[PDB]
């Protein structure tokens, strides 16, 4: 109220609530705790109390319009009478929900809610890692098998509440900020046997899903690695998907052929022209791109003559527009050449 | 027993638990709840059945023995008091603790326990982003937001871990906290896996015995990709020298060092109007690499000395003066003689800088 409901405000609801605070978005808060009330104002947050469960509140609290409700109640039962309320209730008001455990989450996915959050799955898996460390593990180890972990985990918890390609690998940290690219993309998809994989929507926490992204090489004839340049190379999660996609066994080594016979077009957009890349002892745009052949060649890729969108800090919306075009030009190039 | 030993097994020592058996850590057990018996038969775990707070049990466990006790205890009394007899019986013994929250976690701070874990703070900062991207952001900017908040949070609730449990110093730290929220060689080291490391690590343990060294292990202090930029920006305006130091990876650099050039070169600090920070300083490439010279024909542009174009690129725009690079080539085909003089000859590089300066 106006955008976010929180029904429940102890230790989940507080620290879901600082968070969007934090970013200025506008809340109305319920707990039905009197003591819980108190402290709060003592720290000076606003909360009102009642039992978000009752109808009359939640209409008060502005459900009919609200956009996202947190659902950070601690109890199953009233968790999940709140959540088939407003399912039943107000449709188009988005459940973000809190789960006690593993029979909680299946009965709220099964309310309908996406993703639900075990309460103390995070912390237990930051324990783990903790304790590796401790054991002598490196913490970036250490990390990433908590990843793995998680990944198996949520795998497992899923299972159990049911019971002329063009790939471009599009690699922008910020797509909504995003003018050229976002344009770019745009007049991709108006082709047919386009996918497309926005890697910083997909695994912001830098945790890649490598048979996920191997499965979608498969099924590609040309690979894209799209994204806007920055200082003379690619971004970092780019860097992590080569790192770890391009795998031992797989994209190199023997048996690794994966790649062989496939293309790649490197297609990237830069803030200056031709101009700004005449500096150092090897000046010149085409020198940037040889880490990147030299990784498409060592996997046994074809590398195609680059698409480069040049001069984004000083270009109009029209112009960028035409390099749009002329991308969407390149590719359907390449699938009639194909 | 052998290494570790996890008190309380219910939904969170469990999670505990299960990630350690993915790792092949030898643990015990200590639980007290007769739901949880066959839970712990089924992983095949050595149980001891009770109070984890008696001596005896805790004996029985190996915590003499042990390295790491970890309490996943729910009830923060009980948790304390298990906490305190560790400390005071079984001195090297390391306590990986749960905290309820930030008064327990305050508790346990004071009781000596380095990092406790408060059970619901990570699940609700995920739940926090979930709310963001639906209501439009980005989840690569929710997490960053996320990152953000935890830094300041960990800050504020450190501060009063030092404070007495008085809510109204509590109150003005929380106030202060959530406003804030509204010739030196400075080696930045970005290897993946250091303890796996050969010919960076020898190189280190060289660069160690010179003088006015200071090592930044960015895949130590970062491993959830969340660089503090204030951090490293008091480090470079410390340094004279500054070194990235790494094993190439795909004929460039890993993943962390980029993200703390995209992070730390800020606009009006290392470049732009005002950007002037960097002005005067040296920068070293100092890279190892598998392959030998002969491994660097491929491409329109082969040579390993064409590698460093977008590094090179980088230090210019930013104001600081180029080194020629230290590059010490053919780890996958060097013997260990061939490996202790390249990391010599970089103590070398490093001394014959210090000298000009
Ligand atoms: C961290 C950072 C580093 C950058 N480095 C370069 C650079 O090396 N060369 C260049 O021409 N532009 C550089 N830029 C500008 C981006 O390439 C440009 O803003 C982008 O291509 C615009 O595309 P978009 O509208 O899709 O965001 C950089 C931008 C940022 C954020
Ligand atoms: C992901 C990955 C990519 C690599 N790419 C290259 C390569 O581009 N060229 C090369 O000569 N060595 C490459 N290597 C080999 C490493 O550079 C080499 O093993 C490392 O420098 C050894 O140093 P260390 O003993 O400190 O680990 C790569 C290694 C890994 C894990
Ligand atoms: N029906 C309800 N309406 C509003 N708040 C609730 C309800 N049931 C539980 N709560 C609150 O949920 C919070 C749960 O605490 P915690 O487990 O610390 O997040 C407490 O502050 C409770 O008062
Ligand atoms: N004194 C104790 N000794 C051993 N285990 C305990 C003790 N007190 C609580 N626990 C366990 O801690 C776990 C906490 O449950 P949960 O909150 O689900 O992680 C349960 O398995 C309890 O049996
Ligand atoms: N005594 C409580 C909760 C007390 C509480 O809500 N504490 C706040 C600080 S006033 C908290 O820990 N919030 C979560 C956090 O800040 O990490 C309980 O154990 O259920
Ligand atoms: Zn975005
Ligand atoms: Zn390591």
């Amino acid at each position: 109220g106006m955008r976010v409901i929180i029904a429940g405000f102890g230790r989940f609801g507080q620290i879901t609530g600082r968070l969007l605070l934090s970013s200025g978005v506008k809340m109305v808060v319920l707990d039905h705790d009197p003591d819980h009330i108190e402290t709060l104002r003592k720290f000076g947050m606003k909360v009102f109390y009642g039992d978000a469960t009752r109808m009359d509140l939640l209409e008060s609290a502005g459900a009919a319009k609200a956009e996202v409700l947190i659902n950070a109640i601690d109890d199953p039962q009233t968790n999940l009478q709140l959540t088939e309320m407003v399912k039943e209730h107000f449709p188009h008001l988005q459940i973000i929900a809190r789960a006690r455990d593993v029979d909680h989450y299946i009965r709220l996915r099964q309310a309908g809610v996406e993703k639900p959050e075990r309460e103390t799955f995070e912390g237990a898996l930051k324990t783990g890692r903790l304790a590796l460390e401790s054991l002598g593990l490196g913490p970036y180890e250490a990390r990433e098998r908590a990843d793995v972990f998680r990944r198996f985990n949520i795998q497992m918890v899923e299972e159990m509440a049911m019971v002329g390609m063009i790939l471009i690998i599009y690699a922008h940290p910020y797509p909504h900020h995003s003018h050229a690219n976002k344009r770019m993309l745009e007049q991709a998809r108006t082709l047919e046997g386009v996918e497309i994989r926005s890697l910083y929507q997909l695994y912001p926490d830098f945790n890649i899903d490598i048979a996920a992204e191997q499965e979608a090489l498969s099924r590609a004839d040309l690979i894209v690695w799209q994204h806007p340049m920055q200082w003379y190379s690619i971004p970092p999660l780019l860097k992590l998907w080569i790192d770890k996609v391009f795998s031992h066994g797989w994209a190199y080594g023997h048996g690794g052929t994966a790649l062989h016979g496939k293309h790649l077009l490197w297609a990237v957009t830069t803030g200056g022209g031709e101009s700004h890349f005449e500096i150092g002892a090897h000046p010149g745009f085409d020198v940037l791109s040889q880490p990147l052949q030299a990784t498409a060649i060592y996997c046994g890729l074809n590398w195609l003559p680059p698409f480069a969108m040049h001069c984004t800090f000083i270009c109009d919306d029209e112009t960028l527009e035409g390099q749009a075009r002329h991308y969407k030009q390149r590719l359907l190039e390449w699938q009639e050449a194909h």
